[PDB]
């Protein structure tokens, strides 16, 4: 069982103050605040046992080359890969996306082929496979919303077909909270020898994830948000795909060889994919955020943040013409709107309180065009978030509506 | 005028203990050491006023945006830049070369057509262009080397020709140190109507760097090297270059407007080529280690260098059959072999005194090729090493030759 304040003594920032007012941080979905036990296992690193890291000789570069090796492990078994050796270290989601988008999607998506993502994906998982659809002459299938936020589960026939090689699909959306049925879509997409590359940037926080019960292909997420620092996120590939996929970015380490008059070769999966200096100080945060979130305990977590989460909605239906986007059991995020009153004015009055949320289309165009408007506004509900911060979102906005109603 | 015993005190790395014994930090090049004003500069900015950048409307964001483009403005001051938005924030020298081979690359380099590089380059600057020659039918063309580590220059006439579309070119040899004569090569590949892409990994940190004087097309460094953190690093691009480039990863922040039934369109440079969360946090710190610079001052730093360089030449003569590889002018490395012992074996040695080189090939297989040796140790002789730690490299190889000789 969860103590929030004892969490909540951990980040720094929470004791901050803003405009003169107290710091009411309801933006972790677009990147969460980061403990102290994760700030200073980088800071730690740096000021004792920094060197680099390509397998050195010397003691520093050996040492934090096992401490890389040993993030990676961890970061295997906190989603249930099979083996260390099918995680790849990339910048982010967003880089992850990209990296499967070339390296598998080069070779195995043609001229005539389709790949199919859904209406409520982020830019990130939309335009790399834009991108590669205009390379190779594919075509980008969407599964459309119902107007509760959820996919439209029925179009599937007429979208997966024989030319269909991916579907690219979000496993908790960031603005509607919605969860996709990954394991029931994954095993129909497979059925027709498609490969699917789940988007898992909002679920990781959440809930305990195990890749061998979804059985997806590929999965994806970034550190930040996971309570970890920036620049540094997670790739997972199925261990049979990952060791066919050919190299991105080239340089050192990722080679076995390298001649000028005979061609280069590549050393084997993961380190294949991974070109010059990695970012081997995020990579060590990045283990102590996933330490820090086991320690707490994902099924804690999610049961503390589920009840918050039940008191935020129940709360919020006291605000006079609020409209809500998003199923009733949405996970992380509330995504509304305020009367007729645009995003933008609405976030600048609940910054103006001291509460940070997030307005404007969440890197999600398609999504504010499904539902006809600009914009949106979104409060994150995370693990470290309170009641007393739900009631402050709450009076906020039914003053801005009597101020601007 | 520098002081060497004041600069050391910042690094907290420096007072370590290796084997029992007091670390002699010798291996720079490969990655450098981080002042404690750069290590806290990126704590701070975490326990203090970390939140997403993308133009957000709560405080901590719109404040963190405001920090991470004064930081792109500072880099771009400190290579003078005529601005700051030629620069575009990449993982590492590694991830610019790469962004520029794809994006510049694959719509400039036509089959038939030729790429220039040299022989001592690292593989971070062969490898990207070894893929997209392969990718687009293109020939990869080699500077050949002297015995005493620079240049064949009278090579250019036959290497140069109307096809020859780019010269990509290290500033600093990371084994050699030779500094090759930029300025002047840029002026023939600009006859030519070729382009010219500077690796500067190994420039950076030892002396002024101009690239308006230089007139360089593409400039590229990493910060780890510059004293800063991991995971960042600077791609330099003329902006009317820049400017027609093509966008690399695809994703959030990199677009204007997305739509799954009209396409997407691009931002402007250099904001079309970030895709994603960028890694902030590293970017803060990495404007902390140019800050810590400047303040030294480079041509400061340049001249303790230099004449830590000369003791260190000078004293090396006392080692009996030491090879060296390089210029006698070399900038910031040693590269050397001990009689005919592998340097595996002479870098262990001096692991197990506390004094850490590198060994190896230092990703540069053709430039160990060319001296027809498998691998070589490499000393490196920075900013905050002493002439005590140069008599412990030299009584520790003496020591090792008396061993195993
Ligand atoms: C280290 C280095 C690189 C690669 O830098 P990364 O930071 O590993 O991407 C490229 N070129 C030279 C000359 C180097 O020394
Ligand atoms: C934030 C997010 C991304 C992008 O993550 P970056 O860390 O910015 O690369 C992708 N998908 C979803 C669902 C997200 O919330």
């Amino acid at each position: 069982i969860f103590s929030v304040d004892k969490v909540r003594a951990d980040f720094p920032v929470l004791s901050r103050e803003v405009n003169g007012l107290p710091l009411a941080y309801l933006d972790s979905a677009a990147s969460a605040q980061k403990p102290s036990q994760v700030i200073d296992a980088e800071a730690e690193f740096y000021r004792h046992g920094y060197a680099a890291v390509h397998r050195g000789i010397h003691t520093l570069s050996a040492q934090a080359t096992e401490k890389m090796e040993n993030v990676r492990k961890r970061a295997s078994l906190f989603i249930n890969a099979r083996s260390a050796e099918e995680l790849v270290f990339v910048r982010g989601t967003t880089e992850g996306i990209n990296l499967v988008a070339n390296s598998w999607g080069n070779s195995n998506v043609r001229a005539g082929d389709n790949i199919i993502i859904s209406q409520m994906e982020h830019h990130a998982n939309i335009v790399p496979w834009q991108m590669l659809c205009a390379r190779v002459g594919a075509e980008l299938r969407v599964i459309p919303l119902n107007p509760d936020g959820t996919l439209q589960l029925e179009t599937l026939p007429t979208l997966f077909d024989e030319k269909t090689r991916l579907l690219a699909i979000t496993h908790v959306s960031n603005v509607l909270g919605t969860e996709n049925p990954l394991a029931e879509m994954i095993t129909l997409a497979h059925q027709h020898g498609a490969k699917v590359l789940v988007d898992g940037a909002q679920a990781v926080m959440h809930h305990p994830v195990d890749v061998q019960a979804l059985d997806c292909d590929f999965y994806v997420f970034s550190g930040h948000k996971l309570y970890g620092p920036t620049g540094i996120g997670i790739l997972y590939v199925k261990e049979a795909l990952l060791q066919e996929m050919p190299p991105w970015e080239g340089g050192g380490s990722m080679i076995a060889t390298v001649s000028l008059s005979e061609g280069t070769t590549w050393t084997k999966a993961p380190w294949r994919f991974e070109a010059g200096t990695p970012n081997t100080g995020g990579i060590i945060g990045l283990g102590a955020a996933l330490e820090y979130v086991s320690a707490l305990g994902l099924n804690n977590i999610a049961e503390y943040e589920q009840n918050l989460m039940h008191y935020a909605l129940s709360q919020l239906e006291s605000v006079p013409d609020l409209t809500l986007y998003g199923p009733q059991n949405r996970l992380g995020v509330i995504a509304f709107n305020l009367g007729k009153h645009h995003a933008y004015d609405v976030g600048s009055f609940l910054d103006n309180y001291g509460i940070a949320v997030r307005t404007g289309h969440h890197c999600a165009m398609p999504l504010m065009a499904y539902y006809n408007v600009p914009a949106m506004c979104r409060a994150s509900l995370a693990m470290y978030n309170t009641h007393e911060e739900v009631d402050r979102l709450v009076t906020g906005l039914q003053r801005i509506h009597r101020l601007l109603g």
